[PDB]
C-alpha cells in the first residue's frame, strides 16, 4: 500500500481536555475516556459518518478528577479506572491511595441508550492504574497495568523516583483485586525517555499478556494462567521494538496478529516476527498532522472493520514535555490494503 494510510478528523475537544483510551461496542460506536478537563466517558456515535454525534455519556466526578482506561468486559460492559489529581495540569501528578475501577454497564434494554454506572472497587494501594484488558475466558475478570510515580504530589514535583510496574487483577463481579505480576524491569522505567511510565497500555490474546513499555522501546507479552499469573519462569519476551515512546496498541484487523500501536506523534504498524513501520504521522508525509495519540482501536460494524480509530491529547506537537497544549482528538485511518 502506499503510506502514510489515508486518515481523517472525526472531532476535537477544546483546549485544555485529554483524551485518553478507547474501546468500541458491539453496535460500532466509540467510547473514549478523558483525563482533562475531567473524567469522562464520551460516546461517538456511528463513527464511519462524516459527522458523527459526539455525546457525553457520564462524568465520574462522584468518586475520580480524571480517567485513565477503559476496556470492555463481557459484552457491552466497560470497564474504567481513575483517581483524583492535583490540578488539570498536563504534567499533574496524581493524588496517592486514590486510584478506583467503575462499571459503565450498556447491557440489556433497559442500559442499551444510558448506562448504569458504579464503583466496582477502590486501589489504594495501587501507584497509578493505566490500561484494562479482559481476561478472553472469563471476561468478567480484567488485568489492570499500575505504573507511575511511587511519591506523587503537588507541583513542584521534585522526586520523580518511580514505583515499579505491576499488574492487577480485579473480578468485576466480586470487587477482589490483587497484584499477579510485578517486579519485572520490562514494567518498570528509568527515564530514559523523560519522565514517563514504564507498563502502559495492555491487551490480552490468547493465553499472552501483552504490552508496551514507554521508556525502553519495547512490546513485551508474558504468558499467563487463567487466573492471570505468569507461567514459570514467568519471563516477558520482546516482540517489537522501536526507538518511540509507546502509549497503547491493538490487534488487527479483524483475525489478524499484527500489532497497531500509538507511539510519539505517530501510529506503527507492527508484525509478529518484530517488523516495525511507521503508517501515520510524523516520519510520514503526514508530518505533526496527530500529535499526542494516545490509544487506538479498530471498527466493529461490518463495514469499518478495517478502519483504526486513533485517539488523542494534543493540539500542536509537543516537544518540552512542560509547555504542551493539550486539545483531545479521535481521528480515523483507513487500513484497508496494508499488509507487511
Ligand atoms: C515486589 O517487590 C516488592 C519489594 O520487595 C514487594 O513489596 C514489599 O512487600 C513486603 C511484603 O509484603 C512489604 O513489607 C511490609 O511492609 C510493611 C510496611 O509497608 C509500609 O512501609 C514501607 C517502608 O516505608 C519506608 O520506606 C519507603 C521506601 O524507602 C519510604 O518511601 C517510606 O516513606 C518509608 O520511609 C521511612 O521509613 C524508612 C525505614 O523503613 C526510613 O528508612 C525512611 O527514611 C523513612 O523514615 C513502604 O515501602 C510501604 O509502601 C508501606 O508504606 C510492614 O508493615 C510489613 O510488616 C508486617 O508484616 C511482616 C511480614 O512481612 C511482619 O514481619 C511485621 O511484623 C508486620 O506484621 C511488611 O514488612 C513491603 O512494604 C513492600 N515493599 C515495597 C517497596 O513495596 C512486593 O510484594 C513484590 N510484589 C510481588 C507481587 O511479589
Ligand atoms: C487553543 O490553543 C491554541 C494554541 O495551541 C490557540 O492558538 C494560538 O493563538 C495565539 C493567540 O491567539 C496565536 O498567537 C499569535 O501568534 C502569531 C504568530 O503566529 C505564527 O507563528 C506562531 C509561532 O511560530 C513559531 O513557533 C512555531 C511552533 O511554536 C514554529 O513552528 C515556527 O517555525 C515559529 O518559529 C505559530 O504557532 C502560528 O501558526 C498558526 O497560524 C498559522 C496561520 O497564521 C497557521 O498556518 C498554523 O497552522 C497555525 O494555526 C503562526 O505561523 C503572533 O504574531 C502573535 O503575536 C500571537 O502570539 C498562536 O499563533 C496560535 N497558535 C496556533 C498553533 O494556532 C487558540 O487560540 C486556542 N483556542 C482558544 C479558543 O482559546
Ligand atoms: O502496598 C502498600 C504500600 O506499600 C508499597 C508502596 O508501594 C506504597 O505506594 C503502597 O501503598
Ligand atoms: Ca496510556
Amino acid at each position: 500500500v502506499k503510506l502514510p494510510l489515508p486518515q481523517r478528523l472525526l472531532h476535537d475537544w477544546a483546549n485544555g481536555s485529554w483524551v485518553e483510551n478507547i474501546s468500541v461496542r458491539p453496535n460500532g460506536n466509540l467510547l473514549v475516556s478523558t483525563s482533562t478537563p475531567d473524567g469522562s466517558v464520551w460516546q461517538i456515535k456511528e463513527p464511519w459518518k462524516d459527522q458523527p454525534e459526539v455525546e457525553l455519556v457520564y462524568n465520574f466526578d462522584q468518586w475520580v478528577d480524571r480517567l485513565i482506561g477503559i476496556g470492555e468486559t463481557t459484552p457491552d460492559k466497560y470497564v474504567v479506572v481513575g483517581s483524583r489529581f492535583y490540578s488539570t495540569d498536563p504534567m499533574s501528578s496524581h493524588v496517592d491511595r486514590t486510584f478506583a475501577a467503575m462499571e459503565l454497564d450498556f447491557s440489556g434494554s433497559a442500559n442499551k441508550d444510558k448506562p448504569a454506572v458504579r464503583l466496582i472497587a477502590w486501589f489504594p494501594d495501587a501507584h497509578l492504574l493505566q490500561g484494562v484488558a479482559a481476561l478472553p475466558w472469563d471476561r468478567t475478570k480484567v488485568l489492570i497495568s499500575d505504573q507511575y510515580l511511587l511519591r506523587p504530589r503537588a507541583a513542584p514535583q521534585k522526586d520523580w523516583t518511580p514505583a515499579r510496574g505491576q499488574v492487577w487483577t480485579l473480578d468485576t463481579v466480586t470487587g477482589a483485586h490483587e497484584v499477579v505480576f510485578a517486579n519485572d524491569t520490562a514494567l518498570d522505567t528509568t527515564y530514559r525517555h523523560g519522565y514517563d511510565v514504564g507498563i502502559n497500555g495492555i491487551k490480552i490474546r490468547r493465553d499472552w499478556l501483552y504490552w508496551v513499555n514507554s521508556d525502553d522501546g519495547n512490546i513485551y507479552r508474558l504468558k499467563i494462567d487463567k487466573t492471570g499469573h505468569a507461567v514459570p519462569p514467568a519471563k516477558p519476551e520482546v516482540v517489537a521494538f522501536q526507538d518511540t515512546i509507546w502509549d497503547d496498541f491493538t490487534f488487527g484487523p479483524e483475525h489478524e496478529d499484527t500489532i497497531w500501536a500509538t507511539g510519539f506523534n505517530a501510529i506503527f504498524a507492527a508484525s509478529p516476527q518484530g517488523k516495525v513501520v511507521t503508517v501515520n504521522g510524523v516520519g510520514t508525509s503526514d508530518n505533526g498532522i496527530m500529535p499526542g495519540p494516545t490509544a487506538c482501536a479498530f471498527g466493529r460494524s461490518p463495514h469499518d472493520r478495517n478502519i483504526l480509530y486513533v485517539t488523542g491529547n494534543m493540539g500542536e506537537i509537543p516537544v518540552d514535555i512542560e509547555h504542551v497544549h493539550l486539545k483531545g482528538w479521535v481521528r480515523a485511518i483507513d487500513t484497508t490494503g496494508f499488509h507487511f
